[PDB]
């Protein structure tokens, strides 16, 4: 029994953390801890069978020390005979965090409990020192450079409160041949868990901005807001308001204090994928749409190549199609349909394929959603319309395979320096008003309450296609 | 038990070397000879499992007449029934050799030792004449040309004091066709040990000036100089130093000697791979680099071909990148980057990227150290960046894989030609400066006391490089 057990939470460390992990309270003695949905959220995101590397954007006055500590533990009292863990913190800070990862250790039954060699031993700063095997190490991350350098088979490095390590550059520089190309790559095979992870409330645009962005760019991990605390969630009256908590933590302090305490964002900035730097410069070009929602900026010519994208409607929204002129060194926008009149599953595909005909057999890429999966079958080269011109990544695929995160994520980063570096023009109104609210929606993008992001997504796909090999000359 | 014995000491010299080849000493009787790390390193350099045909470069003063005795025994007492053995030597030096040789053999145990046919007879100069079968003979090489091409059934040719043989060219011819395809490849597959050995001291650069530079532009061996001796390495008063012993020889003698007698540098040049006849030449633009570490000679041009090579710092040096501008019959050196700031593993492949894309999609070869695999990956057209223009000799190795010496050696090779024939032309002043010092490291090259070689060492990738036939035109 106990082997399976034991089993049972080495490789599931929500239920770990939910069974094991304890507090010992002053009124019912030894309790389990009450995990959140932030918290188990954060525990998945950081395991070996799921990347290795992670980043949280987190707000203040959430409990995460009591999840980092329950992951750290877990670490430790489940590694194959091994595994070195250290922090960069420019305090006692680290040692804080060890001493609630002990709290944790402590309160484990002896079946899940490592017998312990060192622990605080002369009043520092680390646990299970020297084989052991597993240990973990409190460290001041403004001396490493020094403490990465200076570690014998390190596994794990967890960077507490990131963006207010001063001078992080050199230490930043220190830990990529840890995680990069890479010793990372090496215990990884031999099931060495750790990884790198990083939590910390942001701090303008300093470091940390670059590197919640280099993540964003590519996935959407992670983030918790004040919200994550449900207890907030409720009123004085003890009556659920999902409001007044908030109202009452604005007064008796500030609004610009409430975003930098609970909120998570990022100071010298808007949460928009587009600058508004680069928003406030972008001219539209007026245009009366057709009887269908066509607006068309520039005619079709002969000889010019042109690209389609199509983000179908599934009940809320448009459908949206840009066509786009690829010919130049730089694509511009040619012409859109931005419809919510179709109440018809049924009569969209025809009325696309004039427009794509009309641009020179337009080749079109459609987002594989209900509606798109669909629309790709009327207008497919073999389901009814016959258009030989439908992109798609696969046979079972006639479009933009929407599965994994990863397509959206790249999409909304190729699609920002395609607008930014100007490769890209955009010529409707109602595009770039989209723009100017499709912001941050950690840990992605999308449209703030009351707005559409049909055109902005429809782009998404563009910018991702755009990066498809194929694309590099359709 | 026998049996084994015999065939273990058949297939390990070392362990042959160690374990019955014996001295007799006045004092001690019959002790083992104490062979020297040296010794040790040339003995395994000549057996038919490793290569065939060897060239050792040692200074004087150095016993290696006590293993050349060592091996030319091992040779005949464990030849497949076979093998004739001569040396060309303008003395009874070749004479004194077989003489150690016997000392060696006579010594030897009666089941290791081979029944004795001839020896010495009649005041010669042999041993083990006729079938027998292996036998040695002691021959003048002024003599052969007629040594060589008289000799029936040759297996073996060690030549003694190589380049203090004058008249050797037509000898030199004589042997071409014993080993140079070649009865030798022939007899090799026989099983037939044997075989060219060439061991001297330098002598100017004459004939064997051009075997050295042959053999080391290829490999790596061998040389061994006054340190070897190992008790030269402690002083009067019994204590280690590493100095007064080379203080006392240079004094007593001259500096002059003391390069002639234990260092084995050729006269008429210095150590350097590119001539200094070539190094007086080399002109510079003096550049002032951006906030990284690049020096821009010449900007970018549309429709001009570039090719860049990496060498990164594991830990000491600098990251190294040479983007070479390839279009023209004459390559020139049109950018680097050079850099020691890159404290992170980390952000270099973007940097180096900016370059890359900046010069055309430039492909770029990086040398494959433990920071190289890694920039690899990032910038990898699969890896993080997806740079496409990634140059690699497979695909486990994205990139040039510095396993096995040769390339180094004829990357080096191809350098010094490509910079001497004007054919690649070097703009950077700490390029050429690095040149400056880049010289014999016998049997390879690299950078003297506290000098660097990485701006050299990413040049020799590209000499590397040049050979490779998809080079001929990226």
């Amino acid at each position: 029994m106990s082997t399976q057990s034991n089993r049972n939470a080495l490789v599931v460390a929500q239920l770990k953390g939910d069974f094991v992990a304890f507090l010992f309270v002053l009124w019912k003695a030894l309790n389990l801890p009450v995990p959140t949905k932030c918290q188990i959220d954060m525990a998945k995101v950081l395991a070996n069978g799921d990347n290795k590397k992670f980043i949280l954007q987190a707000f203040r006055g959430i409990g995460k020390s009591f999840i980092t500590c329950a992951f750290v533990v877990w670490s430790l009292w489940r590694d194959p005979q091994l595994k070195i863990l250290i922090v960069s913190a420019s305090k006692e800070r680290a040692d804080a965090n060890s001493i609630f990862i002990k709290n944790i250790i402590d309160l484990l039954p002896f079946l899940s409990e490592l017998k312990p060699r060192p622990g605080q031993r002369d009043s520092v700063i680390s646990f299970d020192v020297g084989p052991a095997n597993p240990d973990h190490s409190p460290s001041v991350k403004s001396v490493g450079i020094t403490g990465q350098l200076t570690g014998s088979r390190a596994d794990i490095i967890i960077a507490d409160d990131v963006e207010i390590p001063s001078n992080s550059a050199t230490m930043g520089a220190r830990e990529k041949l840890w995680t990069l190309v890479q010793e990372f790559a090496a215990l990884l095979k031999p099931l060495p868990s750790s990884r790198v992870i990083y939590l910390g409330t942001p701090q303008t645009e300093m470091t940390l901005y670059k590197e919640l962005e280099d993540n964003r760019g590519y996935t959407t991990i992670i983030w918790p807001a004040l919200y994550p605390r449900t207890r907030e969630e409720n009123l004085y009256y003890s009556q659920r308001l999902a409001m007044l908590r908030a109202e009452y933590d604005e007064n008796p302090e500030a609004l610009a204090g409430t975003p930098t305490d609970p909120v998570r964002f990022d100071r010298d900035d808007l949460r928009e994928r587009e600058l508004e730097y680069g928003k406030a410069g972008f001219t539209l070009q007026f245009m009366l749409n057709p009887n269908l929602s066509d607006a068309e900026k520039y005619p079709l010519r002969l000889r010019d190549a042109i690209v389609a994208a199509l983000d179908l409607e599934k009940a809320m929204h448009y459908q949206w199609l840009p066509n786009r002129q690829n010919i130049i060194e730089d694509l511009p926008n040619v012409g859109l349909k931005g419809d919510d009149l179709h109440t018809y599953h049924d009569c969209s595909n025809n009325s696309g394929q004039y427009q794509q005909k009309i641009l020179v057999i337009d080749p079109s890429g459609r987002g594989k959603d209900e509606t798109g999966y669909a629309v790709l079958y009327t207008l497919n080269g073999y389901i009814y319309l016959m258009e030989a011109g439908g992109f798609r990544d696969g046979y079972s695929d006639k479009t933009l395979e929407l599965l994994a995160k990863k397509a959206k994520q790249w999409g909304v980063q190729t699609v920002v320096y395609e607008s930014n570096f100007g490769d890209g023009m955009f010529g409707k109104v109602f595009s770039p008003i989209l723009l100017k609210h499709h912001n941050c929606a950690m840990e992605e993008i999308r449209a703030r309450g009351m707005k559409e992001m049909r055109i902005c997504d429809t782009l998404e796909p563009v910018m991702q296609t755009h990066r498809l090999v194929i694309r590099d000359e359709v």
